[PDB]
């Protein structure tokens, strides 16, 4: 089987992209941010606190033929940002894209974090780590990913991520028409239950690349590339006026400039990033401040290859029995 949907930009930054899912009989439509870096499946409900859900479309297993409850179970999880939710469980029928895993673990959740209620966007995520990160309790649940690989022609996913504009997941093949040139694969550690990897080095704009291994995680669910402060410094020192600002969070830059590129190695292969990519916008409404796309990761305690970065490339999660990447240019 294969399965193949088109994920959009919530709004005009890019930051974060919803999927439709369906999720039950007959099917309740919702539209799920895909998160490589976690792997619970959860939506706003029936069971939501009524004050903590604004706008969102919610699951109400009550109106599924096919919800059971997985009875003791329950999740609870946080997320890098400082974000949460929490709930109980039920099994149902989940279908990405024309690809159907039935007794899929479906999380309802009762309590959301103030963050998930103000995007009105977003109604849940679906996480495609590896299982061993799944919350659910006492019974550790697979991901949909973990569920539909055997099924799957391939026992791959692909993201392929726009820059401000819709793109694509595939699941169980690649699309071969969709990138240029050929897929560089390179090694994964499951250790931390992540998409973990190391890239080769980095160059900025037009400049030299500087080969140096920085480990870190291929992340859907992460809006901005957050590397090793020396890289960012490195970046942001060729941005006249650019700065770490301590009360805005991160790196800024004046509006007017013009971003260079910024380039990542896969092995001996080059992704490059271009300067629009990295620029997040004004850092409130009408200021001549923008926010960098690219920050440091030093707080973090991972490299992080979010959105920025993937939106660059195809790039393919290989869950064969020894996982791997790739990651082409397009
Ligand atoms: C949608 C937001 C950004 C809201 N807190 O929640 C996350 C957090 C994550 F770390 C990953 C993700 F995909 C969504």
């Amino acid at each position: 089987s294969t399965g193949s949907a088109t994920t959009t930009p919530i709004d005009s930054l890019d930051d974060a992209y919803i999927t439709p899912v369906q999720i039950g009989t007959p099917a309740q439509t919702l539209n799920l941010d895909f998160d490589t870096g976690s792997s619970d499946l959860w939506v706003f409900s029936s069971e939501t606190t009524a004050s903590e859900v604004d706008g969102q479309t919610i699951y109400t297993p009550s109106k599924s033929t096919t919800a059971k409850l997985l009875s003791g179970a329950t999740w609870s999880i946080s997320y890098g940002d400082g974000s949460s939710s929490s709930g109980d469980v039920y099994t149902d029928t989940v279908s990405v894209g024309g690809l159907t895993v039935t007794g899929q673990a479906v999380e309802s959740a009762k309590k959301v974090s103030s963050s998930f209620t103000e995007d009105s966007t977003i109604d849940g995520l679906l996480g495609l780590a590896f299982s061993t990160l799944n919350t659910v309790s006492p019974t550790q649940q697979k991901t949909f990913f973990d569920n539909a690989k055997a099924s799957l022609d391939s026992p791959v996913f692909t993201a392929d991520l726009g820059y401000h504009a819709p793109g694509t997941y595939n699941f169980g093949f690649i699309d071969t028409t969709a990138y240029t040139g050929s897929i560089t694969y390179t090694a994964v550690s499951t250790k931390q239950g992540f998409w973990e990897w190391t890239s080769t080095g980095y160059a900025v704009g037009s400049g030299t690349f500087k080969s140096t291994s920085i480990d870190g995680i291929a992340d859907t669910g992460t809006t901005l590339l957050y590397l090793p402060a020396t890289v960012v410094s490195a970046y942001w020192a060729q941005v006249s006026g650019a700065k770490s600002s301590s009360s805005v969070g991160g790196y800024v830059f004046p509006c007017s400039a013009t971003l260079p590129s910024f380039t990542f190695g896969v092995g001996s292969a080059r992704i490059v990033i271009p300067g629009d990519y990295i620029d997040f916008g004004p850092i409130s409404t009408g200021s001549s401040s923008c926010f960098g796309g690219i920050q440091s990761s030093a707080g973090i305690g991972i490299n992080i290859f979010g959105d920025v970065a993937l939106k660059a490339a195809f790039v393919v999660f290989n869950g064969a029995t020894t996982p791997t990447l790739g990651f082409a240019s397009k």
